[PDB]
């Protein structure tokens, strides 16, 4: 009989009340895991949580605005009630990035985007690593984009944001190697979210846009679930450090 | 819960002893039908007694990847016992010499370039046509962390993995409207007789985990997971991607 | 020639180490130069050194971090030279060694703030005036742990990362405006800022087998590559980052 | 006079690229001896940079022949009394062609030329190089390294592979105080890259893909290899340097 491979684990995923984060979040209670969701909006959480419960998944949710140190601690001390331990954080959310030149970004912008999309996952990060310390160890998953390693003007302060992230994985992987704790990244390329709206929302702007990109699809949230629950599996253990690009050949480095 | 290559047919290249071996066994286990292949008969022989042992769907054949006559007929055989091929894993190398560039002779960059690097293009090529039949494949080209941290006394094999990466970013380009993906594993320092130089020492072993800056040397099983995900339909938005499996050793952003 | 014959530089965080050395050098080579930190007695004494070298340097304060700073370094400049061709953005916060684990909020907001926001509202500042000279060049100092970060330093890191992010969206932005954009990324510099890191003898002899060095830099090796990429020699260099790092690894 | 007295060997230097680094070189005070497949090519580089009064000789060296890159060697030696620099800058003429329509010939040739010769003719300049101290290597590699267009699979993989040997030899060398960098051109308008600007509508098109503003000229390239050269780059080495105008390439 197969076993699950991610049998008797406990993942928080940020973020996890639609597209990319949801798609994580049924991926890994499919692959065995108990997994908590929360997002901003208590109405995005319940429906989110219905959903996954409706498919037999053990699945629970809660309001957690990752830029708000007690929604962090309590999305931690909820899942330490409820399950007895914290294995697995995906780190997803980020601030919806406004399209402008770099000479009409506000202050507030800039201080907002780094908080929410650098020191956030930082600190979300820092919460958990005690109860994975208790575990002997746990996995780490922060969620980037294509824009760190090819950015669009336009969007100047998500584009840094996205590329800092990238040396928030290497260092933390590092700092959290002797914990045994493993720390990787996901760069996701133009998936078809209400996030990217934007980028999708004529059919002549997808077919511009692929063209762009250099790309025959565009992604779907499922595309980016299954290299995540890998990572976050004992199957990777030997995978530390590592951004994996999900962008459907999009350009990206080498 | 499906076999995620059920019903595929999968090529591994030297996949007689260590990595190689580890990928088959793998994708074996996940549901393809894997032909295994390498220079000497002999280890063709027990690398596929001890699968079908398992009772994994393996068989083998003789494969020098340097020679044409031995890749087109390592298609042929793969064709012919089960219809086509979804699947293609190369993972040859010329075993390096410790050496200075100043003693690298000139037969020896070619060899290394031939194997190393040609070989693996010129093997894509013999599969390209039978995938095109099948809707499209998967292949996963081996390099190494090598082709983006060099150690001294290598240049040649460093040499050649750089270019691997380049290889595997050029062809995922020039394949994808065929719907042929094309991803690199890039291994750091594994357990096999390839590298044993590196730690057959246990004050060597130690000397190269602080060299490294990691807390152990991998094993070949360690890169199968990563592969066999590649190969499989779960990542079909994935192309002209490496994945480093080096335990938190330094590669690249 | 003079390469750099009639063009006006500002270097921030310039009256010591890597600053000071690339405001000497974009001076030598020809350019009027606005050097500039937080304290006064620093500044006073920088001008006078290059001044005496007979050098076209001014000084003045610019705290990097403060709105009012930058505005003003702008102002005084175009005052004195009649506008701005170089920005040099140098500052960095002093990282100090510890855990993620220890490290609080407030260091978390600083170092993003001075190491990229700064630099970030410091080239919207001299933008304008750049546009009506018909182009420019802006130079950002990352460094090396951007690509091959260490232990106990996070903060710092991550925002050295960043700015190659920055580096790149920036040299995109702007090159409609005829701006480019580029990145010096410099390895172990001995200057005081890194002086944990070589000040005991024993300590050197370490990191210079660690980072696979035959020497540790110094603030001059650093002044050439940015006098060249503020030169119109390196008029199609854009969104690049230079590594100075004596072969140090980095990246391809 | 950066440069002054140093002794620089540039390979295929009698047009385009490798040309203008052997003006700049020769500007910035070192003698050179510039070099390529055919006679006439060299007598007409040479007579042009000598009219300028710049301290320039020829000898012909196809560097895909041992004997030629020797004797390139010898001829410099004997003239000069030794050897400071060598910029490596030759590569095959790449033609537009599907992988599956690449001939085993083409893959060996490009090999063979771009990637093998650089590092054969970096190996006979080092024991020169290592009789006056030290010395300095620039590959000239390509944007394509970073990002390679479909229908050049050959000389893409070669030159993504001059980004291993520059980072390999930079490491092997360093003890004997010789420096290795690479030049990565984005698109110049040359003979060579004919194919993607000789056409004004084909100039446009490539523009617009490659995100710039203008395509590059020899000279462009000229400047950041000089300074590399110069000891005024001592703590620079392994160091790839993109001359692209801004096309995307990498962090
Ligand atoms: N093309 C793409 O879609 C693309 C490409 C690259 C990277 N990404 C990355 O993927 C992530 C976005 O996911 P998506 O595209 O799947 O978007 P999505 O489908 O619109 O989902 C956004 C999710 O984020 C939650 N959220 C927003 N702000 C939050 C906050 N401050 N704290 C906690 N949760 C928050 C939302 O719920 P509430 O509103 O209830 O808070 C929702 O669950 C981002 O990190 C983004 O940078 C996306
Ligand atoms: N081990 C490491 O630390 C490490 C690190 C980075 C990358 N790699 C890469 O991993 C790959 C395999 O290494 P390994 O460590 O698993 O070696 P291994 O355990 O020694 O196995 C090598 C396999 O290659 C076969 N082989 C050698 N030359 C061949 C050829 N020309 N054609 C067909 N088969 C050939 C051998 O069988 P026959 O002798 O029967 O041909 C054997 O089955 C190589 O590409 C290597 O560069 C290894
Ligand atoms: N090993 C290295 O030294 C190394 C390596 C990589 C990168 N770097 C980068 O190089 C830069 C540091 O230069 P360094 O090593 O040359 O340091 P340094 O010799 O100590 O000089 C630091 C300079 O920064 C000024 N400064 C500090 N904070 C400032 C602020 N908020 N606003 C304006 N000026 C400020 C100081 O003057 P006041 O005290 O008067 O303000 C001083 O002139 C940083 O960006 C650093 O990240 C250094
Ligand atoms: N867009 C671009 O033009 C571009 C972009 C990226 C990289 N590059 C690189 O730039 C380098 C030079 O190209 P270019 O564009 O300057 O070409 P170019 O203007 O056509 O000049 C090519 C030079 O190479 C010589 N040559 C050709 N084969 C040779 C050989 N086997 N040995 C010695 N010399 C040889 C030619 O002289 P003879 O005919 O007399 O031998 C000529 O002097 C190449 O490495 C190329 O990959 C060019």
């Amino acid at each position: 009989t197969r076993r699950d491979p991610l049998a008797n684990k406990v993942a928080l995923v940020t973020a996890s009340t639609d597209g990319i984060g949801f798609a994580i979040a049924r991926r890994l209670a499919q692959d065995g895991a108990h997994v908590v969701v929360s997002s901003r909006k208590q109405q995005n959480v319940d429906q989110a949580v219905a959903t996954l419960q409706g498919e037999g998944l053990s699945v629970t949710g809660t309001v957690c605005h990752v830029g708000k140190a007690e929604d962090r601690e309590r999305l931690v001390a909820t899942a330490v009630k409820l399950h007895g331990g914290i294995d697995i954080l995906v780190s997803n959310a980020a601030v919806n990035p406004f399209f402008g030149s770099i000479m009409d970004v506000t202050e507030e912008v800039w201080d907002k985007t780094l908080d929410i999309n650098v020191k956030a996952p930082a600190l979300m990060t820092k919460a958990v690593v005690p109860e994975m310390e208790k575990r002997g160890g746990g996995s780490v998953v922060i969620v980037s984009s294509i824009a760190a390693f090819s950015p669009s003007p336009g969007f100047s302060p998500y584009n840094v944001s996205k590329t800092a992230l990238l040396g928030l994985t290497k260092t933390l992987a590092i700092e959290l190697a002797p914990r045994n704790i493993r720390v990787n990244c996901l760069a996701p390329g133009l998936i078809k979210t209400s996030f990217s709206r934007m980028l999708w929302m004529d059919k002549e702007k997808e077919e511009s846009m692929k063209e762009t990109l250099r790309i025959r699809r565009l992604g779907e949230p499922e595309d980016c679930a299954g290299i995540v629950s890998f990572l976050c599996s004992e199957d990777a253990s030997y995978i530390t450090g590592e951004t994996v690009v999900v962008g459907g050949g999009t350009p990206s480095r080498l």
